[PDB]
């Protein structure tokens, strides 16, 4: 079920990568170079970036020439293993034991940042976690309102901004101070949503993590970057930017339901070394799924 969510999320990627099975029917030692040329094309087509594609393909070539892989089916399994190792190389939320844990959620418009926060709150509440929401998306009035609805839905308290021109850092500080005083397990912090990254946005995010750190030592525990999965490889420059400016601990890739760009998941993880912790594969609250690298590899290749 949970597992079969992901099978649908990447159904189109799986259909497209299936051409690899057909190609491998015609593999033999002599045909290795031509077969690998075609495998390379298929990976690129599904948004495996140039860097990982060459890495995967050349490792297969080596292992074929060395005699480690002696059949099409062995080659296909080595392909799956090579991808799994690029992925899994922790995807769970690392909240520790000190209370409160602090989670910031960041990302640009269209990525489902505020919505994912709501769905995460719903998930945490399910496991019996005491959650305070903090509406630090001060740029988007509609986000703050949406979050209040989410707070009502999930049964969380929410700290909201006073006014249309509140400082996010101020709202977050107030939230974490309160979470600490009132014995909350987790403070879930939203942050400002913009059309695209810019100097103001990053300055703002830096100010935010600095303020929460002032109140609780080590905060935030997690800074999760939410990305529209449909942007494929075009997400990498942006994730790279968030990471070197702010310091991201986990990715959430959304809107993935039905995608043909499954390769980008592997590409973004291996390039930046940040784990994908959740994937959004639907509009339902329970369509925010923790990421399972093995099931993903099976979903796109099998
Ligand atoms: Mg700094």
């Amino acid at each position: 079920s949970d597992v079969e969510k992901v099978f649908s999320g990447f159904s189109k990627t799986r259909e497209n990568l299936a051409v690899i099975d057909e190609l491998l029917l015609f593999w033999n030692l002599a045909e290795t170079d031509r077969v690998l040329d075609e495998l390379e094309e298929a990976l690129l087509v599904s948004d495996f970036g140039p860097k990982i594609t060459v890495r995967i393909v050349e490792r297969l070539r080596e292992d074929i020439m060395s005699g480690k892989l002696k059949s099409g089916s062995e080659i296909k399994d080595a392909l799956k293993e090579s991808v799994l190792e690029m992925l899994a190389k922790k995807t769970e939320l690392q909240l520790g034991f000190r209370k409160p844990a602090v989670i910031m959620i960041v990302g640009v418009n269209g990525g489902g940042k505020t919505t994912s926060l709501g769905k995460l709150a719903h998930r945490l509440k399910n496991e019996g976690t005491k959650v305070l929401m903090a509406a630090g998306d001060t740029f988007r009035a509609a986000a703050s309102d949406q979050l209040e609805i989410w707070a009502e839905r999930t049964g969380c308290e929410i700290v909201v901004a006073e006014g249309d021109k509140a400082k996010a850092a101020t709202v977050l500080s107030k939230a974490v101070k309160r979470g600490k005083e009132e014995g909350y397990d987790v403070v879930l912090c939203d942050t400002s949503g913009r059309l695209h990254t810019n100097y103001s946005l990053m300055e703002e995010l830096i100010a935010c993590k600095k303020a929460v750190g002032k109140i609780v030592s080590g905060a935030p525990n997690e800074i999760l970057l939410v990305l529209d999965g449909n942007t494929g490889l075009n997400m990498l420059p942006q994730a790279r930017e968030f990471n070197e400016v702010v310091g991201i601990t986990g990715l959430i890739l959304t809107k993935l339901d039905g995608s043909a760009r499954g390769g980008c998941v592997v590409s973004v993880v291996e390039e930046l070394g940040i784990p994908v912790k959740f994937i959004g594969v639907g509009e339902a609250v329970e369509d925010l799924q923790p990421f399972d690298p093995e099931a993903f590899v099976n979903a796109i290749f099998s």
